[PDB]
């Protein structure tokens, strides 16, 4: 590929991100002064463990649909097989679902938009997963400070998916084709946005991965 068409690869993962976020970060941003009563609190800390299972369990499929809907349209994605491209989302949707959520995370109050309003840790207390939860708002957290551009978790959550050592992969040197041509388009389009110090500022690699194992 040439440096032409690593800005038009760009470009389309910028795209394909934008039409599938779920929520419009405009949206989400003026909605951070929306935050549940402590009534509402109470409300969802009532509920059987049950129940908050489902509505949460409804929440993140349709998060992870919107992953797949991502990854579809993705350069290259839908020309692996149907293996790798199964292995693949597999591995890596919950770990894109992870690092979406940050734009729906406010660190000034630790609070998270869930179903219309914005709550903190304790909303989901009936779960009895306080570690989990705790862990998901700290990694959100961290991300946060960062400052995320929306081109720059399209193109980060593009490099989650596309990943060459996951195992079970039947044509490795294809989705390495696919990866190498990502990354270069990532750290070109950082350099066109003076952002790179980002790079040595991404959580760790294992990080992710160990956080949607345990989960
Ligand atoms: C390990 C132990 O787990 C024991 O049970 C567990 C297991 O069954 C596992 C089970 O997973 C939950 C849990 O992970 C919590 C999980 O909770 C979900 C809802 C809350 C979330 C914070 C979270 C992470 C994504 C996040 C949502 C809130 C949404 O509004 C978003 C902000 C939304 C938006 C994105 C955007 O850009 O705009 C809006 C899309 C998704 C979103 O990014 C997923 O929902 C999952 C279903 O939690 C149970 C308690 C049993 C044993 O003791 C075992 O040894």
């Amino acid at each position: 590929a040439s440096l032409t068409e690593i800005e038009h690869l760009v470009q389309s993962v910028c795209k394909s991100y934008r039409e599938t976020c779920q929520l419009r970060l405009e949206d989400l941003l003026r909605q951070r002064s929306n935050i549940f009563s402590r009534e509402e609190v109470t409300g969802y800390q009532r509920k059987s463990m049950w129940e908050m299972w489902e509505r949460c369990a409804h929440h993140l499929t349709e998060a992870i649909q919107y992953v797949v809907e991502f990854a579809k349209r993705l350069s290259g994605f839908m020309e692996l097989c149907q293996n790798d491209q199964i292995v693949l989302l597999k591995a890596g949707a919950m770990e894109v679902v992870l690092v979406r959520m940050c734009r729906a995370y406010n660190a000034d109050n630790r609070t998270v938009f869930f179903e219309g309003k914005y709550g903190g840790m304790e909303l989901f207390r009936a779960l009895g997963c306080s570690e989990l939860i705790s862990s998901i708002f700290d990694f959100s957290h961290s991300l946060s400070a960062l400052h995320f551009s929306e081109d720059e978790i399209a193109l980060y959550t593009a490099l989650v998916l596309i990943n060459a050592h996951r195992p079970g992969l039947q044509e490795k040197r294809k989705v390495e084709q696919l990866q190498y041509n990502l990354e270069l388009a990532f750290h070109h389009h950082l350099c066109k946005t003076h952002r790179q110090s980002i790079l040595a500022k991404l959580p760790p690699k294992g990080k992710l991965r160990s956080l949607c194992s345990q989960h």
